[PDB]
């Protein structure tokens, strides 16, 4: 067919102060795809303090892709590669893990859609040390409505369960639900993208959150992304947990 190609880099940066530093690679033919992403985390003025890693390996399998009804499965490896910093007990750890993830974009009308993805993890080893629940559920699925070419809704339910399947184990059991909601303003060349998620019912071992994407392509393949939000968890009188994520990208297509 046609070989297509990105590469890019990205960099968060999520205070209340983490820095986030990521590059990735994919090419794709037919149904194809193969991506490459290196993630780094760690605090800024690395004041060291502890970090990680997380290369990344995933392969998308286009099974179906027409109007009605396309369908999708995504398999994937990563590690991540901790490095504890004035820890006690701690030194370094490497756990991976594996996903299955078929993704979905069902036809209801004209200008109605069902659309989603669903992705089942095993992570791997160092779970003692490193916090983890050895398996995890995660979805975004819901309702997009097209006004027109420049205005659409986007309406999903969000689910993070994290659960260990030994018996002998409860480190990092969680359950995230949310409703996310985006309004994805398609103004040619620009890209503006409003959204919010609603905390319906967090537990760990409720919250809300507004933000704003924006996005020029320059139709010469290149394209770069800006990204503010601003979460809370609302708190005793007033004073609550606050924080704030930003994020630039660039890209190159070919
Ligand atoms: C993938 C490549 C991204 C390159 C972005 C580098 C942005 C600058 O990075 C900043 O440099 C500061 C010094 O002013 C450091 O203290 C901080 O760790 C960092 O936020
Ligand atoms: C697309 C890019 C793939 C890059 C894979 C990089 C190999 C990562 O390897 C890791 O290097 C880290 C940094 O010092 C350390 O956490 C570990 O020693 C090592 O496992
Ligand atoms: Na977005």
């Amino acid at each position: 067919n046609d070989w297509h190609f990105n590469i890019g880099a990205m960099y968060e940066i999520e205070n209340v102060g983490l820095a986030e530093p990521s590059v990735y690679f994919n090419a794709a033919n037919g149904p194809w795809r193969i991506a490459l992403a290196y993630y780094q985390e760690g605090p800024v003025d690395y004041k060291r303090g502890t970090w990680f890693d997380r290369p990344e390996l995933e392969v998308h399998y286009q099974f179906l892709e027409n109007d009605d009804f396309s369908f999708g499965l995504t398999g994937g490896f990563r590690n991540y590669g901790y490095h504890y910093v004035d820890e006690p007990g701690k030194d370094t750890a490497n756990m991976q893990r594996w996903k299955i993830a078929p993704d979905w974009d069902v036809k209801l009308t004209d200008d109605l859609r069902f659309n989603g993805w669903l992705s089942m993890y095993k992570f791997a080893n160092d779970l003692n040390t490193t916090g983890y629940a050895d398996t995890r559920v995660e979805t975004e699925t819901g309702l997009q409505y097209t006004f027109n070419e420049t205005v659409a809704l986007r309406v999903n339910y969000y689910l993070e369960r994290g659960f260990n399947m030994d018996d002998s184990r409860n480190n990092g059991e969680f359950s995230t639900q949310e409703i996310r909601a985006y309004l994805p303003l398609t103004l040619g060349n620009h890209s503006v993208t409003p959204y919010t998620r609603i905390g319906l019912d967090r537990w760990s071992n409720d919250f809300n959150r507004v933000g704003l994407f924006y996005g020029y392509d320059f139709q010469n393949g290149l394209s770069v992304s800006l990204e503010y939000a601003f979460e809370w968890q609302d708190h005793d009188e007033g004073d609550s947990d606050k924080f704030h994520y930003a994020g630039v990208g660039v890209n190159y297509s070919f």
